[PDB]
C-alpha cells in the first residue's frame, strides 16, 4: 500500500505531508506529495492510470470532467461524516447524483491591499488609473495581479451577469453561454486600456504580482486565502477587501470548493478513503495545512467555526457571496480554456476585444477544447483559402510565402484578419508542392498536434486527398487518416489542386 497525493504549488503541500507523515506512523504506509504544475491538465492525461496520484486535490469545477472520463472512484462516506462538513460543499462536489470527491475548503478572490500605502482602497475599478498615476509618483503602482489566468480576470469580466453556462431549473444547458456581452467587452477593454497606459504589464503573472506586493512595490493585489501566509513574512501591513465595482457592478468571482478525489485506477481507493476522512478533515489535520497556507473558508464546521471569527476570512466569504460556485460539469474544461485564451489574446493586441470575447463564446460551447481547435482550424483554412482564390483572381499570380520566410502577409490585403498559428499549434505558410498551391501548418518540432478524433473531424469536415503529413519536393506524403495522432509535427491542406 502506498499514497500518492497531488495537490497545486500554492497551497500548503508541506503541511499537508505533515498530515501525510502521521498516517504513515499509524499504519505504516507511505504518503508521498506531490504539487507538478498543471496536474489538472496533466490528470486526465496520464490519466491517471499511470504516474498519476491515488488522490488528487484540485477546486471542485475540475472533477465533473473527471468523472465523467471515468477516472474517478465513487466516494461513499456515512452520513455521520457527511454531517461533519457544510451541505453545501457536498453539493460541489455532487456529480450525476454521485459522491465523486471529498470537499475541503472554499475558496474565493478577495482585494488585498497595503494600509500604508493605500489605508483607503479604491471601491471601483475606474480609480486604479488616477491612484496609478499618483503611486508611480512614489517610485511605486497600484495594482498588480495574474492576468494570465483567467480565474483572477473573470471577476471583472463577469461583473454584469456573466456566466459559464446557464443552470436553467435544473440543469446546466452547455450550449447556452455567458462570456459575451456588454460587461465582459467594457470589462476586458479596461484590462486592455491599463495595459496601453502603462498602469499594468501585459506579462505580469503570478509569482511576478505577488513578488511585487509582498516588497511593498504595488499597493493592490488580487488573490486567494492561501497567499496570506507570505505576506505575514513580510513587512507589509495588509488589508484584506471587497473586489472593485465596475461600471456600479460588483465583481463575480468564480468560486472554488477545493476538493480530493480518488483515481479510480488507484489500488489504494480504501486507505485513501482513510487518509481523507481520519487525518485531512479533522481539526488536527486542517489545521497543519492552514498553517502552512490559509485554506480559506473550510467545509469542516467545527474547525471553520473558529476561522469564521477572521476577518479575512469574512472578506473572502463576502466576496463569494456576490460571486457564484462553480459548475463542475465536463465542458468547465472547454470554458476556462476559451476565456484564458481570449485574455490573453486581447491583452496582447491579437485580437480585438469583441473578436477576443466572439471567439470564446464559440470555444466555450464546444464539447471540448480539441474538438473547438480543430473548428477554429477549419475556420482558418476556410478563410485562406478564400483569400488565395480571390488573390488568385486579381492578380493573377499564385500566393505564395517568400523564400525562407512563415506568414500569410501576402493575402494581408484580402482578410479582415490575418491568421498567424493554428488553434492546434503550428505556424501558418504557404508552399507550392507540384501544381498545387498548400497550406502548411507548423514545422518538424513546432507543429500541429492532433488525437484521432481530431483527425476523424478534420478529414470529414475538409474532405478526402487534402490533408497529408508530409511532403517530399513536389510530391506528397502519407494523407492523415481517422485514426494518426500527431506529436509535434507539420501538417499539409491542400488549398487549389490545379494552378495550371
Ligand atoms: O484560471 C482558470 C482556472 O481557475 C481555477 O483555478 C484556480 C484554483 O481554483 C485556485 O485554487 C488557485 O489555484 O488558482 C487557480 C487559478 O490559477 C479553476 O479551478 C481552474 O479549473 C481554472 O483552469
Amino acid at each position: 500500500g502506498k499514497l500518492v497525493i497531488w495537490i497545486n504549488g500554492d497551497k500548503g503541500y508541506n503541511g499537508l505531508a505533515e498530515v501525510g507523515k502521521k498516517f504513515e506512523k499509524d499504519t505504516g504506509i507511505k504518503v508521498t506529495v506531490e504539487h507538478p504544475d498543471k496536474l489538472e491538465e496533466k490528470f486526465p492525461q496520464v490519466a491517471a492510470t499511470g504516474d498519476g496520484p491515488d488522490i488528487i486535490f484540485w477546486a471542485h469545477d475540475r472533477f465533473g470532467g473527471y468523472a465523467q472520463s471515468g477516472l474517478l472512484a465513487e466516494i461513499t462516506p456515512a452520513a455521520a461524516f457527511q454531517d461533519k462538513l457544510y451541505p453545501f460543499t457536498w453539493d460541489a462536489v455532487r456529480y450525476n447524483g454521485k459522491l465523486i470527491a471529498y470537499p475541503i475548503a472554499v475558496e474565493a478572490l478577495s482585494l488585498i491591499y497595503n494600509k500604508d500605502l493605500l489605508p483607503n482602497p479604491p471601491k471601483t475599478w475606474e480609480e486604479i488609473p488616477a491612484l496609478d498615476k499618483e503611486l508611480k509618483a512614489k517610485g511605486k503602482s497600484a495594482l498588480m495581479f495574474n492576468l494570465q489566468e483567467p480565474y483572477f480576470t473573470w471577476p471583472l469580466i463577469a461583473a454584469d451577469g456573466g456566466y459559464a453556462f446557464k443552470y436553467a431549473a435544473g440543469k446546466y444547458d452547455i450550449k447556452d453561454v455567458g462570456v459575451d456581452n456588454a460587461g465582459a467587452k467594457a470589462g476586458l477593454t479596461f484590462l486592455v486600456d491599463l495595459i496601453k497606459n502603462k498602469h499594468m504589464n501585459a506579462d505580469t503573472d503570478y509569482s511576478i504580482a505577488e513578488a511585487a506586493f509582498n516588497k511593498g512595490e504595488t499597493a493592490m493585489t488580487i488573490n486567494g486565502p492561501w497567499a496570506w501566509s507570505n505576506i505575514d513574512t513580510s513587512a507589509v501591513n495588509y488589508g484584506v477587501t471587497v473586489l472593485p465595482t465596475f461600471k456600479g457592478q460588483p465583481s463575480k468571482p468564480f468560486v472554488g470548493v477545493l476538493s480530493a478525489g480518488i483515481n479510480a485506477a488507484s489500488p489504494n481507493k480504501e486507505l485513501a478513503k482513510e487518509f481523507l476522512e481520519n487525518y485531512l478533515l479533522t481539526d488536527e489535520g486542517l489545521e497543519a495545512v492552514n498553517k502552512d497556507k490559509p485554506l480559506g473558508a473550510v467545509a469542516l464546521k467545527s474547525y471553520e467555526e473558529e476561522l469564521a471569527k477572521d476577518p479575512r476570512i469574512a472578506a473572502t466569504m463576502e466576496n463569494a457571496q456576490k460571486g457564484e460556485i462553480m459548475p463542475n460539469i465536463p465542458q468547465m474544461s472547454a470554458f476556462w480554456y476559451a476565456v484564458r485564451t481570449a485574455v490573453i489574446n486581447a491583452a496582447s493586441g491579437r485580437q480585438t476585444v469583441d473578436a477576443a470575447l466572439a471567439a470564446a463564446q464559440t470555444n466555450a460551447a464546444a464539447s471540448n477544447i480539441n474538438k473547438a481547435k480543430v473548428a477554429s482550424v477549419e475556420s482558418d483554412y476556410s478563410s485562406i483559402k478564400s483569400a488565395a482564390l480571390s488573390y488568385y483572381s486579381d492578380t493573377n499570380k499564385i500566393p505564395v510565402t517568400p523564400d525562407g520566410q512563415t506568414g500569410l502577409n501576402v493575402l494581408e490585403t484580402y482578410m479582415e484578419s490575418l491568421p498567424d498559428k493554428a488553434d492546434i499549434g503550428g505556424e501558418y505558410k504557404l508552399i507550392k508542392v507540384g501544381n498545387k498551391l498548400v497550406l502548411q501548418i507548423g514545422k518538424d518540432g513546432e507543429g500541429v498536434t492532433l488525437t484521432e478524433a481530431q483527425s476523424a473531424k478534420l478529414l470529414s469536415d475538409i474532405g478526402k486527398d487534402k490533408i497529408y503529413t508530409g511532403v517530399t519536393g513536389d510530391n506528397f506524403g502519407e494523407q492523415l487518416k481517422d485514426t494518426t495522432k500527431i506529436d509535434n509535427k507539420a501538417l499539409y491542406i491542400v488549398l487549389i489542386d490545379n494552378t495550371v
